[PDB]
């Protein structure tokens, strides 16, 4: 691989000079005859102590690199530490500031999030000690209620216990913190959000009383230390939820929809140190297009498009008319005028890509580069007037990372 | 191993084994995708086994592989390869490869048209003056009075590299861009460089903001010369909107056929650096690209103005309301006039439809998700949602360098 690669701005003709890329880890998924870049996915089967040795050492190199420390006697002190721990154990624990950096550094690294210019403020709640189900509520319901902040919110990360032997999983099963049920009809219509279908049966199966409507929080599902998963639901205080309406349509509010105002990813496995956190759910603060766009208009979610075009009084036999595309803006603007009236914090598709162009162009400075994935950082709805549209960027995996893992339902072992 | 694509709103998935056939590099390698990169970086030896391919797969299309006529056109290739150290192509080659380079261009989405492609050959053209008088009759036949047909024209392949035939313009029909004293720009801010060339070859510029360019021809290596497209075979859109009457005031116009002339066409080895075609606009490359790019004619704000929007914070989406109605525009405009053109909807709705079709007959379909995906609300149409694999087949579009950075002046 050569030293140095050049990105292109084609709007700007600014030009950055990659070199982080020679610090990549794992694949991309691509080759040098095919590229996999639009692909979205390119069991006691745990690290070895041969394995574990190297990347240790790698993620300790690092962070005694970050600290001004590489080299020094407590460097090298952590180094023999963590390798007599692999030995007589074969893993090690964390020391809590590791266990920051490592998070916060997943997220620098994770290269389809807009949002990385917020990626040092981050808080970073250790419940490594959790031990039970109702435990990890009390850390997730803490979470919540702490990254919420009233609607100022405030990016959080929660990290449960590493897995062992792989049959000892923490795992929350919601796919995200907080989700809208979905109810398959007899007829073959949706009730709700008809991305959750499958979850809201698995909920319903173990012992949910769904009241069947639109907006149903559902409950949270949640293993502890490879256990069958418990039930919970959310207190509904610590859910916020924003109503829509529309700056200018009054009858935009008769339409009847809300959406939360805190996105927390929950399934994703967050790797440091070749030390894999099975549960680590994170938070952070929606774009506008996520709801306004992909949940509310996506054929397969609300899709609301027809409805909100109808009440618009558009030409809906001509899709040269562009209907679709006009309806589309006025939800994005009723989604982004609703949460900046209620004071809940919200980002437009303009500030957010216009802040990662400065937060990628500070990374190539000071950082020599920044990973990221232009298939998920353009917007969904008006691409090319975004400034990430037309900026060239390079693709690879750096660890810490946030990964994807098998859901868990299609692995658990029932007791 | 066999590929699979996923569909994430319809979760129909394929099965690609096409990709097996693919050799030139993607740019991508294991630890890093070069997918968002639009341009990442022959003797008788290495030009036969590029010929015995492109003629293995041309005869394994007409289902006459190993045939005694295949034979002998391979035969014949490598006589032909020895004692001139290059071959000139069949006529039904030429069609046949010329076809299949539009077939296997990764980032155009409107490959269900490939099979119904002109192809114009011009490889007995010897001067610039020849040039234009092929690209008149393309242009013309192209153009149709509206109803827009897909062409090709291919003049002489390259011989040393010291005789390249090249179509200057980048493409055969756009706008000239003007720098003003005053810092800002007149009519197409993208040309300013290639205008300025035209004017100091002799163009005598007329200082419009709708300055249709000259075509600037070089023919055998020879310098360049200025050739005027006569106006009649200029067909041209004035942009007006069915509700907004002040639209029309905004003086603004676009030209009908988009024809791409930089390019270079590689079949069985052979380079053609010069190859324009064309076909017929998609509408948000004139209403998102060309109008509403920052660097290019950049009119939202006036449009906005006109709307009276509120332009004080970007979350009031009026850049968004803006674009939405610029495109309105220009389609209805193109369809009143009865000229051809596709939106972005049921361009991408014929992609879908193209590349399941191509999954079937062919294994698979090489697609840049990048480029294939419209500038403007993407993720209401069906590419957004549909996983890509992208390789490189051969015959190819290519790019290649500008033809003002190499040329040694005479
Ligand atoms: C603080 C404000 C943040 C904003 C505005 C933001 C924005 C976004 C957006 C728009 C996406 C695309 C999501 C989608 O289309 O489904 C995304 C993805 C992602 N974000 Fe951020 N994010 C924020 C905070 C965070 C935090 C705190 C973390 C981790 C600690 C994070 C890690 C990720 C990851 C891993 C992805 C990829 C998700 C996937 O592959 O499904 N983000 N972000
Ligand atoms: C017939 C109607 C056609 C439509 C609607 C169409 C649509 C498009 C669009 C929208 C693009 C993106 C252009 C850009 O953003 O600059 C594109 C690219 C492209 N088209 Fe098609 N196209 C058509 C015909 C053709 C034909 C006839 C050929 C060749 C014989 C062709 C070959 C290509 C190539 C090589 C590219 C890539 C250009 C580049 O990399 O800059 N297309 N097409
Ligand atoms: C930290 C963070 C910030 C932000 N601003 N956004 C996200 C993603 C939020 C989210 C919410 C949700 F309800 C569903 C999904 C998803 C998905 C998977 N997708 C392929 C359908 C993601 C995360
Ligand atoms: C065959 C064909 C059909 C179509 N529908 N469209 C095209 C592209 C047309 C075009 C016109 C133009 F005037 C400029 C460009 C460009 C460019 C380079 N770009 C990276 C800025 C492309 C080609
Ligand atoms: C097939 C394609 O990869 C898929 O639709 C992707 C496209 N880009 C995306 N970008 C974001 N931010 N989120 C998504 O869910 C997707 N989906
Ligand atoms: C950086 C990025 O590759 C570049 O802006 C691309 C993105 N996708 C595109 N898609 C099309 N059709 N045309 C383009 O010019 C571009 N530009
Ligand atoms: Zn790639």
């Amino acid at each position: 691989c050569p030293r140095f690669l050049k990105v292109k701005n084609w709007e700007t003709e600014v030009v950055l000079t990659d070199t982080l890329h020679l610090k990549s880890t794992l694949e991309t998924g691509c080759t040098e005859y095919i590229c996999m870049g639009s692909i979205m996915h390119p069991p006691e089967d745990v690290a070895t102590k041969d394995q574990l040795f190297p990347l240790a050492k790698e993620f300790i190199d690092q962070y005694y690199s970050s600290i001004k420390r590489f080299g020094s006697k407590a460097h090298m002190e952590r180094l023999e530490e963590v390798n007599k721990e692999i030995d007589t154990t074969s893993t090690y624990q964390l020391k809590d500031t590791e266990l920051i950096y490592g998070a916060k550094h997943a997220w620098r690294n994770a290269s389809r999030c807009v949002g990385r210019i917020q990626w040092s403020k981050l808080q970073v709640f250790d419940a490594r000690d959790c031990t039970t189900a109702h435990g990890m509520f009390n850390y997730i319901c803490n979470h919540v209620k702490y990254a919420t902040n009233k609607g100022n919110l405030r990016s959080a990360i929660t990290i449960f216990p590493q897995r062992t032997d792989g049959k000892h999983d923490f795992r929350v099963w919601n796919s995200q913190l907080i989700r809208y049920a979905g109810y398959k009809q007899p007829d073959g219509s949706t009730l709700g959000d008809p991305a959750n279908v499958q979850f809201t049966e698995i909920c319903i199966q173990q012992g949910w009383k769904p009241p069947r409507g639109r907006f149903d929080v559902l409950p949270l599902l949640l293993q502890a230390n490879g256990n069958d998963p418990e039930l919970f639901q959310i207190p509904p205080e610590l859910v916020l939820e924003v109503p829509i309406r529309h700056p200018k349509f009054e009858w935009f509010k008769d339409l009847g929809l809300k959406w939360y105002g805190l996105p927390a990813v929950s399934n994703m496995l967050l790797e440091i140190g070749g030390l894999e956190f099975s549960a680590c759910p994170f938070s952070g603060w929606y774009m506008g297009t996520e709801i306004g766009v992909r949940d509310y208009c996506d054929n397969s979610r609300y899709n609301i498009l027809e409805e909100v075009a109808k009440k618009m009084n558009l030409d809906m036999r001509k899709t040269s008319s562009l209907w679709k595309d006009q309806a589309l803006v006025e939800i994005n603007i009723a989604v982004l005028y609703s949460f900046q009236s209620d004071k809940v914090t919200i980002v437009d598709h303009h500030s957010a890509t216009e802040s990662f162009i400065k937060h990628m162009e500070n990374e190539y400075r000071c950082r020599g580069g920044c990973p990221a994935d232009w298939v998920w950082i353009v917007p969904p709805m008006s691409g090319s007037i975004t400034p990430v549209f037309h900026q060239e960027m390079l693709n690879y995996r750096l660890t810490p990372s946030f990964e994807y893992q098998p859901d868990p339902w299609n692995t658990h072992v029932w007791k």
